[PDB]
């Protein structure tokens, strides 16, 4: 070789327009979620009964220029994305812009994130190794039984001390949890259904997908 000039983190930056629409939806959700008795009834479990006035909803900070993760090069353990990163086709795909569809949104006391499910195009161009994740775009057939949008999620909320990377891990587990047979709390709404895992983690399934144009970005640094 020559030098360690390979990518470490991959992702697509959502268009300033989409973030505006998506943000408006997220905010409206938190408002409706709080008004709902179902949530307020389990608020003790969500807030652990130790805050002040359910300010945790406002405590979370939402950054303007939000970004969405895609594949983590890591190093070698991930042969999948590894081959992908070594594909000039994907490297050039960066200047490109594809519309991502939002399947559901997740809300964690530690961090907040949204479930995004790309199209067949992004899936076909997705590495097999990374697919190992709880839910991958390629696992669509499996998605029918288990939620989707974990492999690719957008950062919305983050605590003071925790890393954004942890947000993704939670999402992957959330979907796998429902399919795991747990599915503790379940509620069907006019726009979607909200399910929460036995310990916690609350996510609403946006029955009506939300598309948003985004560009592919890459970062090569340690």
């Amino acid at each position: 070789g020559s030098h360690m000039e390979l990518p470490l983190f991959f992702g697509w930056f959502l268009l300033p327009e989409e973030e505006e629409r998506i943000k408006c939806a997220t905010m409206d959700f938190l408002k409706t979620l709080d008004t709902l008795e179902a949530f307020k009834e389990h608020i003790s479990e969500f807030t652990g009964e130790a805050e002040k006035e359910v300010d945790l909803e406002q405590y979370f900070q939402n950054p303007l220029q939000l970004h969405c993760t895609t594949k983590f090069c890591d190093y070698g353990k991930a042969e999948g994305a590894k081959e992908y990163a070594e594909l000039q086709v994907v490297k050039e795909s960066l200047t490109k812009s594809y519309e991502l569809s939002v399947t559901a949104l997740i809300v964690t006391p530690r961090t907040f994130g949204a479930r995004v499910a790309l199209t067949e195009a992004q899936v076909k161009l997705w590495p097999e190794g990374a697919d190992k994740e709880g839910v991958a775009p390629a696992l669509l057939p499996s998605v029918e039984a288990l939620p989707a949008g974990s492999r690719a999620h957008v950062t919305l909320g983050c605590s003071a001390g925790v890393e954004t990377v942890q947000t993704g891990l939670d999402l992957l587990e959330i979907l796998a949890l429902q399919k795991e047979g747990k599915e503790g709390t379940q509620v069907e709404m006019d726009l979607g259904t909200l399910t929460y895992l036995s310990e916690g983690r609350w996510f609403l399934a946006l029955r009506e997908p939300i598309n948003a144009d985004t560009t592919f970005t890459s970062f090569s640094e340690d």
